């Protein structure tokens, strides 16, 4: 496929600083959806505003923990189906801490606009396309985690 090896490429840039590239991310999503800032419950207290996140040692672990996971899909975009059990266990995960489905497409925006920044020229429609396919597949499979 030409788009594994978009995926590839534009990963290569991005995994290079990935907890940078990750509070692009993070950032991002804040800015379109605050609603999502409690979900995250370290001590049993609340994040008053998106800032308070990024100080978080926690936090910055969860970014990394994204990114992992990212670069195993990324690792495996030939074939998705080796993550799918684990995947749908991080969707009912997810759901456990109050993640609703419809948030998923928040992550997918804040993912495509964090290689938008990073790739710059480099992000072209088919870069775009491919990231939207990997991205919604990955979804697919951590969507399984509501059962239904
Ligand atoms: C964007 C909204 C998301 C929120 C609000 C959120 C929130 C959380 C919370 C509260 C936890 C539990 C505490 C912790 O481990 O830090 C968690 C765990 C985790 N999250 Fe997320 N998360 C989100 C997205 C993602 C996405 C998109 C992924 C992966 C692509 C991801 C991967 C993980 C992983 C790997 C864990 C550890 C799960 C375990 O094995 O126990 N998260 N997340």
């Amino acid at each position: 496929r030409p788009e594994s090896e978009l995926i590839r490429q534009s990963w290569r840039v991005v995994s290079r600083s990935p907890l940078e590239h990750g509070t692009v991310l993070f950032a991002r999503l804040f800015a379109l959806e605050p609603s999502l800032l409690p979900l995250f419950q370290y001590n049993g207290r609340q994040f008053s505003s998106p800032e308070d996140s990024l100080s978080s040692p926690e936090f910055l672990d969860h970014i990394r923990k994204v990114m992992l996971v990212i670069d195993a899909a990324v690792t495996n975009v030939e074939d998705l189906s080796s993550l799918e059990e684990y995947l749908t266990s991080l969707g009912r995960k997810h759901r456990a801490v109050g993640f609703r489905l419809s948030s998923f497409s928040t992550v997918g925006e804040s993912l495509l606009y964090m290689l938008e920044k990073s790739l710059g020229p480099d992000f072209t429609p088919a870069t775009r396309t491919a990231w939207s396919r990997l991205y919604g597949a990955v979804v697919q499979a951590m969507s399984r985690g509501w059962d239904g």
